[PDB]
Formats: C-alpha cells, structure tokens, sequence
C-alpha cells in the first residue's frame, strides 16, 4: 500500500519554514496535542501525500525554541499516537567532521545513528548508552537523488568535550546533533519507517568556531536544506515503503 | 481539598521493590499506556492515597533497565496525561559530593534541580541547557521528618567528565543522577506538584569503593530509601497540597 501521511520533525521552526512556504502548509490551530504543550503543527497536502512537520516550538519560560533530546522525543512520541504517519523524517542542520569528508552545506542521509553523550561504565548498560540503531533503508532515495550518506552522533551539547570527541569517534559519526538518536528511539518502539535528513551548518573539527560558522549558513543551508526535503517528499510521492 | 493521588516516577524497578512490598502494591496488567511500550505500573490504595509507581522497565532490545532522560521523559509525560495524579514523585539513588556534606546512604529532598550535560554556548540557549527550576515546596515535610535538602544535577552519564564537574558545581549540586531535571519539566509544563527524593549511594568525590558502593550500598541505601519513602507517603495521607 502506498505511503499516504509523512510527519517531520524538526527543532527548530526556523529549519522548516522555507519547506513551509514553499509546499503552502496552514498551521493547525486545534492541534491534537495537550491544551498546555507549546508544540506546533503544519499540516497540508503535496500531491498525493499529507504532510505534517511537527515542531516543540518555544519554550515557555525561555522563549527559546526547545531543542535537545527530551522535547523531540516527547515530540516524536504524540504525534506518532496522534496523526499516526506512515514515515516520519526527522531534518534539521547539524555539524560535520571534514576528517570524514564533511563539507559545509553538505546534505547527508544518516545510515546508523547513536548517543555520544551517555556513557554508562557498565557491562551491558554501555551499549544501552550509546543505544545505537538504523534508519530506514532508502536505497533508491540515495541513489535516483545521489544524497551522501553518513552515520549521525547525538548529544545534548551543541559544544563537544574531549569525551564527546572519543565518543564520537567510536560512533564513526560523519554529521552531529542533538535529537536525531532520540527520534530514532521513540519510532523504533512504535515500529514506525523512520529517515534522518541532516544539513551540515558547522565544521566541527574545522578552524572556524562551532557558534559563528552556525549562525552565517543557518540561512544559506537551512536554504539547501529545503530545496533537498521537498525532492525527497516529492521522489515519495506516490510509492510504497519498500520503493524507497 | 486533599491529595487523592500519588504517581511514583521511578528508573529502575529494583530501587522501588521494597516499597511495593511493604505496601503490597499489584502490577496492574491492562495498563493505560501504548501496547508497544514497556512501562510497567503497580497501583495501590494505601490509607486515603492512590499510590501508582510507574517505571519505564527493560529495554526491549538490551533486557537492562531504560534509565536516562528520554526512557524518564517520556513516562512522566503519559503517567501524567493517563492516570492524572494531584502529586508527582521522582525517586531513586543518586551520587553524592562529600564536599557538600553528603555521607553514604543519605536520603536528601532534592529543592532545586538542573542539567549539567546539556552545554549550548549560546545567549539564552544555554540557560535552557541548563534548563534550572524549582520543585514543589514541602517544608513540613523537610521539618516534620527531618529531611536533609541539597540541589540536584542530572545527567545522561553515569561518569562524570571535568565538564560535567564544572557544570555540576555551577548547579551548587549536592546530589547526582541522571533523570531528575527531565522528570521536572515534564511534570512542570502541566504545571503539577512534584517531588524529587534521592538515596546517596555513591560518593562521587570520594574513592569510588569497591563491590560496595557500586554494589552493596545499592541495598543498603536502597532499603533506607524505602524507610524513608513509606514515611513520606504516611506524612502525606490526608493533608492537601498546602500542608506540606
Ligand atoms: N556543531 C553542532 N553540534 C550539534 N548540533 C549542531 N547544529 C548545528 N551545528 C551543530
Ligand atoms: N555516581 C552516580 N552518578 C549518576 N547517577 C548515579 N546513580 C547512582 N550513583 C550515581
């Protein structure tokens, strides 16, 4: 059966607005989410698929938006419950490591992906740590599209300590983030066809800073960005999970 | 009015066995959660309390309890939304700091929570890391039982790198663990009353012992935990949000 519904997630509204505009995607009003979550919903119709990108939003006190691991697995565990999709995708901007041929602007297709920052000196617990796992397999997407493709490191930090750094290291991490492993976790129990899409702002064993080199391309790949989502959503439309 | 219901949030079953011995509480079957999940709950009616203790349980890949952020996340966000309890509690083990005071087997009421794993150096970005906040007022509590009070820092690591230390000294932390602050901010975005209650296990300050602290004391404290935790529960019965 073709796939009908594709719900992303993403961090930051900021990452997702190009796509919004250009698919023409309504914000949901009566979102079908808790009355007191600062959750966002944009709903609309590409062809012959329902797409629904679903951000945290802001954080109320903050009035920051809420990225980390916590509010994009609360995020990915209603709206798999709630507009139950066919394939979530989970896309946003991310660091890379030119050590493994990351270049700025870069648009790679996470393969694997894990935790760098939970490390748990225990027997089987270490691994339960990194808690590491795959995506859905998108052959053809990679191939037809010719998207470069990487293993993704997750962690809470946007810096990178030392500890980070072996971590990652021992992930073989090309693209790094701060909520891909935990989506990833949420749609796995759930069972659900999962995509991981990361936009490489930072090169992060790079000279240039990991805060200033973000802030200049969040606009020239968030740009990027988009115009690769929307060939992705349209290479899906109208196929089966297994045309992928 | 008066507390009716009381849901206990904890990582793993075996810190909360001795309660729900003591008590006799019943793992209810159907519970209220996804069918897929793996949260298991015990309810019981102990006086004039509704007591559920709600735990994330066995990872369904590695067998080995779900701790960490996201497994704690997620529970307190469907506990809260299923069986809407009037107060909420975080308990289990944790770290302690001697330089802080804390001695082995201490049974501290966490006041003020944080996250020292979360570095974003970024302007507001990374107040929300650390993401700080309080928990609900309980003095009687404190002075009725004679509880010791000291901050709480949590983090994804069991370890702790020279940057969590620094962080974890920013927090003031006194105790350590690694899913309180993401118990608190769910609970805090349907803004109700919650509790945070910590067994030292470990001094993290100290030599890291031997097959003890790692090993025995998780009984030993477990147990005085327990002690602790029935008392606290005993306090509560029958008095309204405010008499705490
Ligand atoms: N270097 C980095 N680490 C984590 N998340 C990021 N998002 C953009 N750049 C990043
Ligand atoms: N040292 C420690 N750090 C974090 N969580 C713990 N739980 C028990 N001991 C701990």
């Amino acid at each position: 059966r073709p796939i009908s519904t594709i719900v992303f997630i993403v961090a930051m509204q900021k990452e997702a607005q190009p796509l919004i505009n250009r698919l023409r995607l309504v914000e949901e009003v009566n979102t079908p989410f808790p009355k007191e979550v600062t959750w966002i919903m944009f709903k609309g119709m590409y062809k012959d698929l329902n797409i629904n990108i679903v951000c945290p939003g802001k954080d109320s006190t903050l009035g920051v938006e809420s990225v980390g691991t916590v509010p994009a697995s609360l995020v990915t565990y209603a709206s798999i419950l709630a507009i139950q999709p066919d394939l979530i995708i989970n896309a946003g901007t991310a660091g890379g490591f030119k050590a493994k041929g990351a270049c700025i602007s870069d648009v790679y297709v996470v393969s694997t992906v894990a935790f760098h920052d939970r490390r748990i000196p225990v027997p089987v617990l270490d691994i339960y740590g990194v808690g590491m796992r795959n995506t859905f397999p998108t052959p053809n997407l990679i191939k037809e599209l010719n998207l470069k493709v990487g293993r993704l490191s997750t962690g809470d930090s946007m810096d990178m300590s030392p500890h980070d750094e072996e971590s990652i290291t021992a992930n073989d991490a090309t693209v790094k983030d701060m909520e891909g492993a935990a989506v990833a976790y949420v749609a796995d129990i759930f069972k659900v066809p999962t995509i991981l899409i990361k936009g490489v702002t930072d090169i992060v064993d790079g000279n240039r800073p990991t805060s200033e080199e973000f802030l200049e391309n969040l606009a020239a790949v968030t740009a990027k960005l988009d115009e690769s989502l929307t060939k992705v959503i349209d290479f899906i439309s109208g196929k089966c999970l297994s045309d992928l």
